[PDB]
């Protein structure tokens, strides 16, 4: 849902976009895991910051 | 600050610039992590002297 966030907390919710691009371009079945690890770090950070 | 580092002696404060291009250009987890490590060691060095 667009343009809205509950209250004006400085809250973000936020969704982390994947490093590089194209699922089908990744399909190594390895490094995809590296992307998920990286993403888990970053999501841990985003979630922590709020 | 411009001048105005009290007394004089062996004292100015160091802002450790980060190598590689500007922040928007490096865009990585591993790269940024590496840079923060190297910068941390450099920082330890700069604080150890004086």
């Amino acid at each position: 849902e667009s343009k809205y966030n509950e209250n004006i907390e400085g809250l973000g919710t936020a969704t982390v976009i994947e490093t590089t691009q194209n699922k089908a371009a990744l399909t190594d079945q390895v490094a995809l895991g590296k992307e998920i690890i990286a993403a888990l770090t970053k999501a841990r950070a985003a979630l922590t910051k709020n």
